[PDB]
C-alpha cells in the first residue's frame, strides 16, 4: 500500500482523462469563442419542448460516460447489480456538476454548451431560471477551489464511491473500496503540497 | 378486422387500467382533499436538491408504468430492441403528460402530488416556474377534451407507437401497429359518438 496506492492514482486519473468528454485545453482555449446575440436569440426562440430534448441529449450524455468512469474503478464491477445502480443513482449527477465547473468559467460567468460559451441567459426556454443559476453559483464556488484535474479524477470517484448511501446490499465492500479512494486522495494532496483544500469542501 | 379491432380496444384500454398508476375514482375522490398553507409551505422551504430527488422519483416511477403500457401493446414486444427505445424515448413523456391531466383539477387548477391536491406552488423549491406553468396550462387545456379513460388509453397508444420517428429501423412493422391502432380508435370513437373530437388534438 505504497506502490499500490500510487498505482490508484494512476488508475483513477486515467479511467477520468479517458471517460471527460472534453479535453480541459479545448475547454480553456474555446473561453474566447462566445456565442453572438443572434445565436442567444436563435435558442432563446426555440420552444419549450425542444430545448428540453437539446438539453436533456447533453445531460444523458454526460450520465453515460460518468457511468463509464465508474465501471473503469477498481471494484466497481465486482459489486451486484443492486449496489453498482444505487451508487449512480446517488452519484452521478453530482459528478457531473463537479465535471461541467471544468466547462465553466467564471470570469464572464459563461459555460461551454455547443460548441461555444454562453451565458444563463442561453437557457431560458428551458423556463428553469432559479434552477439555472443555483447552477452557476455552485460551479462559481467550485471553481473558487482551482480543482486539477487529477483532483477532479480522485474527488469524483469519493463522491460516486460513497458507503453511507441507502439501499446498498454490500457496504462492507464498497467501505474497503472508499477507503482505498481515500488514501489515494489524501496521498495525491501530500505529494502536490494541497493539502489546504481538504478544509474547504 | 371487426371482432380483431373489438379486440384490440378491448386489449389496449385493459393494458391502460393495468398500467395506469392511480385508480380514476380516488383521483376524483382526493379532489377534496388539498394541502394546506403549513404542508404548501413544507414543500417549498425543502433545498432545491431534496426537491428535485422526490419529483425525480416520481416522474421515474410514472416513465416506469408507461414503459409496462408500451410492452402490453400487440406488437411492441416483437420490434427490435433499438425500435422499442426510440418510440419510448421519442413518446414516452407526452404520456406521461397525457397521463397526468388525469390528475389535474381544472376547476381549482390543482394537481394531485404525494397523495393530496396543491397548486403549481407546490414545485417552486425546484426552480421551474416557468416550466410548472406551462405543464399545468398543458393539462388546463387537455383537461377541456374531458378525455374517457378509454380514450386515453387508444391515444396514449397511438402517442408511442409514431412511425415518423427519426432512428427507427422497422418503419413497415410499425406502420401496421400504428395503422391497427388508428382503426381501433376511431372504430371505438364511432360506437361511442365521439367523432367531434379528432378535430381539436
Ligand atoms: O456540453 S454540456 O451539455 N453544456 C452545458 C453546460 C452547462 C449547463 C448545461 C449544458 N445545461 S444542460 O441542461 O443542457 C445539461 C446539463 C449539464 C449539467 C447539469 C448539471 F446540473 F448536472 F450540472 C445539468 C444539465 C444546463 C445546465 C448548465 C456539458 C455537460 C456536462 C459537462 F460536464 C460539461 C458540459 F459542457
Ligand atoms: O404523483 S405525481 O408524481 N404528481 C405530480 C403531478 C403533477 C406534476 C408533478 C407531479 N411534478 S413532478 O416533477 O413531481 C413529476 C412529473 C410529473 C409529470 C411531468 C410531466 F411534465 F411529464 F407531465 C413531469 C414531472 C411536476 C409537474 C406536475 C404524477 C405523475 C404522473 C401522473 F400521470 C400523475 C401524477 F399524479
Amino acid at each position: 500500500s505504497l506502490t499500490e496506492i500510487e498505482h490508484l492514482v494512476q488508475s483513477v486519473c486515467k479511467s477520468y482523462r479517458e471517460t471527460c468528454q472534453l479535453r480541459l485545453e479545448d475547454l480553456l482555449r474555446q473561453r474566447s469563442n462566445i456565442f453572438s446575440r443572434e445565436e442567444v436569440t436563435g435558442y432563446q426562440r426555440k420552444s419549450m419542448w425542444e430545448m428540453w430534448e437539446r438539453c436533456a441529449h447533453h445531460l444523458t450524455e454526460a450520465i453515460q460516460y460518468v457511468v463509464e468512469f465508474a465501471k473503469r474503478l477498481s471494484g466497481f464491477m465486482e459489486l451486484c447489480q443492486n449496489d453498482q445502480i444505487v451508487l449512480l443513482k446517488a452519484g452521478a449527477m453530482e459528478v457531473v456538476l463537479v465535471r461541467m465547473c471544468r466547462a465553466y468559467n467564471a470570469d464572464n460567468r459563461t459555460v461551454f454548451f455547443e460548441g461555444k460559451y454562453g451565458g444563463m441567459e442561453l437557457f431560458r426556454a428551458l423556463g428553469c431560471s432559479e434552477l439555472i443559476s443555483s447552477i452557476f453559483d455552485f460551479s462559481h464556488s467550485l471553481s473558487a477551489l482551482h480543482f486539477s484535474e487529477d483532483e477532479i479524477a480522485l474527488y469524483t470517484a469519493l463522491v460516486l464511491i460513497n458507503a453511507h448511501r441507502p439501499g446498498l446490499q454490500e457496504k462492507r465492500k464498497v467501505e474497503q473500496l472508499q477507503y482505498n479512494l481515500e488514501l489515494a486522495f489524501h496521498h495525491h494532496l501530500e505529494k502536490t503540497h494541497r493539502q489546504s483544500i481538504l478544509a474547504k469542501l
